[PDB]
This record gives structure tokens, C-alpha cells and sequence, in this order.
């Protein structure tokens, strides 16, 4: 069977992600390499109308106090539901096509690598949490996403985005989604999130147990350095009132919520991608990034071309 | 390994009793069977204020004509997420334990019976379709939600009710829930939504395939138009040109891929309580057993219902 490489580029917006992807796919031959890209029209048309303007919208009229709480979160977790969506169904329909591990450590060329925008956890968990972080959403709705994650496939790649927050928010400031507005406490608030997103990878993959370190909760980098703290991690957020019993102990409801969240972070292979410097350079980084990543095999012979039409597909109709 | 069966008690609601019910309570009274019932404190109290009330005050209120489609789709969507909160938790967190068959029926009892008080389909599919037939959700954040259905694991029995809409609209009055309103539209759309569901398993078993089948809907196994894919010939999902949009498309595959291994068992509620446990108990010498994949699965399964029927259970 045929090797095949999966390769999410995630990360906070904003940082060079989508050129950074293009230069790479524009080396690969036609048909060796596909690119899964943004769903901008699914946001935009086919899912529902402008759905970046409305979440931003929705952020500002709560800042200047013209809705309530309540009526923003209502707003952003239907907002994130389509959002998630074509990342969530694409994922379900790939699952079956994919086998056990490779490995990239001394191992033959794929037979194709896939290359997506971004991945599921994107719109099921880092924003979610950083609408937490704004009051535009609750960590119940949010612990409720991150018990819709679908289970971890082999073979995961996540990359990850480093830039200073300066040239990050200069950056952003000149390129910006249809229908976004410029929020600095957004991004600090992302930007965090992912921070933390791989903090709690490192931690769990370094035999890390939230419920073993959680009274240590009270008052970056993956593939390397030590045992983070809990408090550095995706676990320290959901430290809220309410979510905590009267015992001060989270509800078990929100405790199997968090065995989720590691279960899905434990077994995904997380990359991080120095962004500040040229868009030559960031392919080349990333492209000696992929060197390095675990391949898996598929489950049929005819699951190449099919996952193929399905890339494709996917960009005709989803993409700008 | 020792064997477990699954046991989701589904269907529309409002068509047992109390009383139907407490035998189940008294069921998990022995070890070697558990009743996970409804999380109804977390509808109130832990997940939001007052769910269930928030849903049927916005449907009211969209009837009245003083909110939009769009305002009610938007609460409608979000009351659903902490609708099915605790079915989604515990599916993740049961799964792992979950092997694979065990030449269930024919074969010995099983080491432990788990019930539920309802399958994730019913917060992720039957209610947010049936909302969608009310006009307070869009068909997109429907298969939005079908696209996130968690796959079906080997031994997934799911019982659904029978009995005459008379029937239901008495004992539906009868025992309502908090916040509820009773709405004779809303118990017309459940109602449908199940009975397609029904028909959708079928379907699927026999061979049935929505994509080769599609054209039928605008020009032995049930008709299409039988089954829950007619309710997406919706003008949202389609192109100028009357085609469905590929995601969608792709998101009924997922659905088809789902219902299909789904092991569905009709109970008639049409009597007494006691005659509905009774009927419970046949319908279980061919419900599919499976294997579990630790030894100490077992008790871990236990803990966790019990865990759960005490901090969400009423
Ligand atoms: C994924 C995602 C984003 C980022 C996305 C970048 O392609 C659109 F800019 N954003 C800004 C958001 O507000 N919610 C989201 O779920
Ligand atoms: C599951 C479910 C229901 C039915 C449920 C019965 O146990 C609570 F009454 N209801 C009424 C609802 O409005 N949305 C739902 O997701």
C-alpha cells in the first residue's frame, strides 16, 4: 500500500499561513501534492451569509455593551459551528482511507502528501476558547466542542506559527478576512491559545496527567524541552466558577471533557513554524520541516486518486 | 474478554411513563445491569440555565412573529449543543473501552447490561432536523451537526417507540418537562423525523443508496422520499442549477455511513409499564453483544454510569 502524508498548517492568522502553503505546493509536481484550502465561501455563502463579519460584529457590540453576554455566546457558538463544518466533514469522509503508521525517519517518498488549512481542532477548541477569553463565550459550550473532536487519526501533523507579537500584529494589519475588524485583545487572546494548544501537547506527551497535577492550579515549544506546568497548558483555562462544584472539584461532566481533550492532543504530531522572515524562506523552513513527519499508509489501492478528487472538489467548490 | 451490551432508549419523547421508567431505575438496582438516565441537571443548572425552556419560549416566540428565523436558528443551534453535552462525553469517553462483536445472541449472557437514556443522534440529528421542519433551523447547521456524529461503534442497539399519536398527545400532557410548552406541530415533526429514521436504517441495510436514488425525489426497500435524505432537497443546500453542493453531499454520506450499522429495535408503548419493561427485556435476546477491550473495562463502565445517573440524574 501506498504511503500518504497529512499536513495541517494551523496557527493564529495572520502570520504569512496560506503563502507560506502556496510557495510549497507550487514546488511539488501537478498531482504529487494537493492543497486543501480556506473554505472561504463556505463562510461566506454556502454555510450562511458573511460569517466573519458576524462574529466580529457580534465581539464589538458586546465590547460597547449593546448586547449581553448571553447574546453574543448564542451568536459565536452557532458562528464556530459553521466554521467547523467543512473541516468536520472532510475529516469523516477521510478517516477510512487512513491506515497505520509509516514513519518519516528513514522512509521512501510519499505517494502523495496532502496539505490542509488549518485543522478541525481550529474551530472546535482554539477559538472557541479564545471567544472564552473575550466573554463571548462559556467554558461549558466550549468543553462541549472538544467532546465533538473526532478521534485523533494516525499520522496527525499539525504546524504550529511563531512570530513576535509586534511583526504579528503589523503584519495582520494589513491583510484581513472580508467582513474582520482589529481587535489587538483578539489576537493577544489567540495567540495565547495556541500558546498554551502546544504547551499541553509537550506536557501530555511527556506522561503529563491533568488530574494528577490539577491542585497544582489555583494562584514555548513541542517535540522538545521539558515537562511544561499545568498552568501553562490548554487545562488552566477551565479553572472557572462555572464548571466547579460545590467542593471546589470540577463537575465529572467537564472532567471527562478534559480525558477527551488529552486523548485527541496525545497521539498529534506538533510542528512549530518560525514565521518572521521571507515567504521564500518560510516554504524552504517548512519544507525541511516535512522531513521529519510521520507518514501512514492507506487502506486501498484506489484510495489515492479518490482522495485526489476529493482535495480538488473541495477547492472548486469551497475555495476563493 | 467479558461481554457488554448497549442498550439506547430513543424514540420521540413524552411516549413512556414514570412509572415505565422507574422499572428501569429498578433494573439498575442489580450490578450486572445500569441505568445512565436523563441529564436533566445539567439541562437546568450545570450546562445553561434552563435549556429546555430557552427552546420552547424561542419556538413561541418565532410563532408570535416577534424574532426572526435567523435570531431563533441561532438559539436553537445553541441550546442543541448542551442538549447533547453529556451524550457526546460519555460516547468519547465509553468508546475506547467498546471492542468488537462477540457473537452476540446464541451466546452466553452478558458480564454487564449498560442502558441509556438516549443515543447522541437524538441532540445531534432527530431534534435538530425537527427543528429544522419548524422553520428554527437552517438544513446547514443540521448536517453541521451530522458531520460531527461520532461513528458507530460494533453493538449499537437503539430502541425506538411505537404508539397512536392520540396516544402520545395524552400522556405527553401529562408528564411535561420544565420550561416545556405543548406544542401539537412540534410532536407532528418529531414524530416524522423518527419514523423517516425508521425507514433510513432500512433503506441503508438493504442496499439502499441515496446518490443512485436522488433523482427520484424530484421526478425491496423503502422510497427515498421515505427516508430522512428528502428532507435536504432544500433550496439552501442547492446550486442555480439545482445541485446539491459537494459538503453537503459529503455530509450525507457520513450520515448513510452512520445509520447503517445501527441495530434498530421497535417498542410498543402502546400498555401498561409493566408491559413495556417486559417488552424491553424481549426485544434484548436479539440486541448485539460485544467484547470490551481491558479487564478492568468493567468496573470502569460502571463507575462512570453511576457517576453519571448521580450528578445529572434527577
Ligand atoms: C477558524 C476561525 C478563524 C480563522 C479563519 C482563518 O482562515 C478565518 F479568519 N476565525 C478568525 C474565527 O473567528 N473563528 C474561526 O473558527
Ligand atoms: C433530546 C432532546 C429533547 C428530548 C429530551 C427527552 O429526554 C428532553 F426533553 N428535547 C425535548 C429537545 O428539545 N431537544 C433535545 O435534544
Amino acid at each position: 500500500m501506498p504511503t500518504l502524508l497529512r499536513v495541517y498548517i494551523d496557527g493564529p492568522h495572520g502570520m504569512g499561513k496560506t503563502t507560506t502553503t502556496q510557495l510549497l505546493v507550487a514546488l511539488g509536481s501537478r498531482d504529487d501534492i494537493v492543497y486543501v484550502p480556506e473554505p472561504m465561501t463556505y463562510w461566506r455563502v454556502l454555510g450562511a451569509s458573511e460569517t466573519i463579519a458576524n462574529i466580529y460584529t457580534t465581539q464589538h457590540r458586546l465590547d460597547q455593551g449593546e448586547i449581553s453576554a448571553g447574546d453574543a455566546a448564542v451568536v459565536m457558538t452557532s458562528a464556530q459551528i459553521t466554521m467547523g463544518m467543512p473541516y468536520a466533514v472532510t475529516d469523516a469522509v477521510l478517516a477510512p482511507h487512513i491506515g497505520g503508521e509509516a514513519g518519516s525517519s528513514h522512509a521512501p517518498p510519499p505517494a502523495l502528501t496532502l496539505i490542509f488549512d488549518r485543522h478541525p481542532i481550529a474551530a472546535l477548541l482554539c477559538y472557541p476558547a479564545a471567544r472564552y477569553l473575550m466573554g463571548s463565550m462559556t467554558p461549558q459550550a466550549v468543553l462541549a466542542f472538544v467532546a465533538l473532536i473526532p478521534p485523533t487519526l494516525p499520522g496527525t501533523n499539525i504546524v504550529l506559527g511563531a512570530l513576535p507579537e509586534d511583526r504579528h500584529i503589523d503584519r495582520l494589519a494589513k491583510r484581513q478576512r472580508p467582513g474582520e475588524r482589529l481587535d489587538l485583545a483578539m489576537l493577544a487572546a489567540i495567540r495565547r491559545v495556541y500558546g498554551l494548544l502546544a504547551n499541553t501537547v509537550r506536557y501530555l506527551q511527556c506522561g503529563g496527567s491533568w488530574r494528577e497535577d490539577w491542585g497544582q492550579l489555583s494562584g514555548p515549544q513541542s517535540n522538545a524541552g521539558p515537562r511544561p506546568h499545568i498552568g501553562d497548558t490548554l487545562f488552566t483555562l477551565f479553572r472557572a466558577p462555572e464548571l466547579l462544584a460545590p467542593n471546589g472539584d470540577l463537575y465529572n461532566v467537564f472532567a471527562w471533557a478534559l480525558d477527551v481533550l488529552a486523548k485527541r492532543l496525545r497521539s498529534m504530531h506538533v510542528f512549530i513554524l518560525d514565521y518572521d522572515q521571507s515567504p521564500a524562506g518560510c516554504r524552504d523552513a517548512l519544507l525541511q520541516l516535512t522531513s521529519g513527519m510521520v507518514q501512514t499508509h492507506v487502506t486501498t489501492p484506489g484510495s489515492i486518486p479518490t482522495i485526489c478528487d476529493l482535495a480538488r472538489t473541495f477547492a472548486r467548490e469551497m475555495g476563493e
